[PDB]
DNA sequence: AAACGGCGCCGTGGTCG
DNA sequence: GACCACGGCGCCG
């Protein structure tokens, strides 16, 4: 239609030969301004023609871009504005099909889509202004955060994962027979089915709980919970279970996974893909990697610094709470996190009428589980089970929780009528989530909603704090020769040359901390190490002085 | 805490061959 | 035999 290159201010459209663009062939590339498509002959070679990427899925163009040794940032990109608008719109096929046009496996078509579509989208954030502020100061600049984060990569310890594989595979290969044993004959662990056999048929087990939709009988954790200190068989299945699902997804999978341009694992942040605002990871997912069990922290140990370097491990200590006090006003809770006290002991001092220094640990643990249980609107049915406690007690300890924090029950209430109201739930910034079935007939379908609806708020507010907080801190870092490599959810991971890597600690704790002013003090933790378990460790370690 | 809701391995039954 | 969609199960915050 067009020769290449295009005029300024085109929009792009491009194919990749596969999903992961740290792994893909740029096949063809293309530019749309006013409806007039350019096709790039040589796809690559055009890349430098770019002054930025702006189009659907512009980060993904911007991380290949950054592989091949090209700053070529991403703009603007008419999914961060659909994804505003309805964080239900999460693909470019689907954002399509309900606001006009077809996503193709075509370039030029791609470009001309994505030109089309940012209009049609800016347009209906007019008046939008809280949405707006959002795309302009959160969305549109983390995306550019967020490309060099994917390009940059993590290294990993390939031979400690080598021979922690092997370690792991004779520990498996022991339980195995172990459990064969007791069987009486071999078979598949693996399969929930054949386990399903062994453990209710054939042992004659009792089966307390069902699959979530196949109706069979589980053989998960809970299901199997209660059968553990009675039945041996059943405390090795769960070690075995434990073991094979951290080698099979993660100790195995990883190493193969290194890049040979980089030396290091690239893993993709996705920017449009929850209904809360979190960021989500693939390709593979690095907000998952295991870190509770002993094995778990092993795994940690795999992720390691560049020669040189250090890893920086930020982490906001009980962002939920901290939102929750926020949003809610409750001066009681306020309180406790502006005088820097401990909000599960000081739950548990009025919960149980005893000074702060004589609450002993199980109070604190029942105080946490109902701390945390409030975020989910305060269920005494679910209280009464996770405490193992009569019902009724239940419903005395949460009248006990809303007379010391009467302004969260405030909220609660609130945030329901809003959503049944308005039928839909916001951040603190104006995030936006419709949330249907508040007012279902069916208790646990409504139930079901009503979580979501005080799940969206609390959650999606302390991301619009961390991408704000990415957002401030990467120039900051990038001036230091300093790298950002992770983030989960209220943590990020930071890489900076050794005899640097205390004064980034001590500018990222700081950015993030100031990042917005709440009712409420934000707290970061923060360690250094040479792996993301010591460095999280070493935050542990600093907490005490800090 | 893991309650929500992200993502990924696994085995299974159906389908085409 | 090769391939796929579906759901069990469970990692993380």
């Amino acid at each position: 239609e067009a020769p290449w290159p295009p005029p300024e201010g085109a929009f792009v459209g491009f194919v990749l030969s596969r999903k992961e663009p740290m792994w893909a062939d740029l096949l063809a590339l293309a530019a749309a301004r006013g409806g007039r498509v350019h096709r790039a002959p040589e796809p690559y070679k055009a890349l430098r023609d770019l002054k930025e990427a702006r189009g659907l899925l512009a980060k993904d163009l911007s991380v290949l871009a950054l592989r091949e040794g090209l700053g070529l940032p991403p703009g603007d990109d008419p999914m961060l504005l659909a994804y505003l608008l309805d964080p239900s719109n999460t693909t470019p096929e689907g954002v399509a099909r309900r606001y006009g046009g077809e996503w193709t496996e075509e370039a030029g078509e791609r470009a001309a889509l994505s030109e089309r579509l940012f209009a049609n989208l800016w347009g209906r954030l007019e008046g939008e202004e809280r949405l707006l502020w959002l795309y302009r100061e959160v969305e549109r600049p983390l995306s550019a955060v967020l490309a060099h984060m994917e390009a940059t990569g993590v290294r990993l310890d390939v031979a400690y994962l080598r021979a922690l594989s092997l370690e792991v595979a004779e520990e498996i290969a022991r339980l195995e027979a172990e459990v064969f044993r007791l069987a009486g004959h071999p078979f598949n662990l693996n399969s929930r089915d054949q386990l399903e056999r062994v453990l209710f048929d054939e042992l004659g087990l009792p089966a307390i709980g069902k699959t979530e939709k196949t109706g069979k009988r589980s053989t998960s954790a809970a299901a199997l919970e209660a059968l553990r200190e009675a039945h041996p068989i059943v405390e090795k299945i769960l070690q075995y279970r434990e073991l094979t699902k951290l080698k099979s997804t993660y100790i195995d999978p990883l190493p193969d996974l290194i890049h040979p341009r980089t030396g290091r694992l690239h893993t993709r942040f996705n920017q449009t893909a929850t209904a809360t605002g979190r960021l989500s990871s693939s390709d593979p997912n690095l907000q998952s990697i295991p870190v509770r069990t002993p094995l778990g922290q092993r795994i940690r140990r795999a992720f390691i610094a560049e020669e040189g370097w250090l890893l920086v491990a930020l982490d906001y200590s009980q962002e939920g709470l901290r939102v929750l006090a926020h949003l809610s006003g409750d001066e009681n809770l306020i309180r406790v996190f502006q005088e820097g006290r401990d909000i599960h002991t000081e739950t548990a001092s009025w919960m149980f009428g005893v000074p702060r220094e004589a609450v002993n640990p199980l109070m604190r643990r029942a105080a946490k589980t109902i701390n945390f249980g409030v975020l989910y609107g305060m269920s005494a049915h679910r209280l009464s089970q996770k405490l193992a406690i009569p019902y009724e007690e239940a419903q005395a300890f949460i009248e006990r929780y809303f007379q010391s924090f009467p302004k969260v029950r405030a909220w609660i209430e609130k945030t329901l009528e809003e959503g049944r109201r308005r039928g839909y739930v916001e951040t603190l910034f104006g995030r936006r989530r419709y949330v249907p079935d508040l007012e279902a007939r069916v208790k646990s379908v409504r139930q079901a909603a009503e979580r979501r609806a005080f799940n969206m708020p609390v959650q999606g507010t302390a991301a619009d704090l961390m991408k704000l907080a990415m957002v401030k801190l990467f120039p900051r870092l990038e001036e230091m020769g300093a790298r950002m490599l992770l983030q989960v959810h209220d943590e990020l991971v930071l890489e900076a040359p050794k005899e640097r890597a205390e004064a980034v600690a001590r500018l990222a704790k700081e950015v993030m901390e100031g990042v917005y002013p709440l009712a409420v003090p934000l707290e970061v933790e923060v360690g250094i190490g040479e792996d993301w378990l010591s460095a999280k460790e070493a935050a542990k370690l600093a907490a005490a002085l800090e």
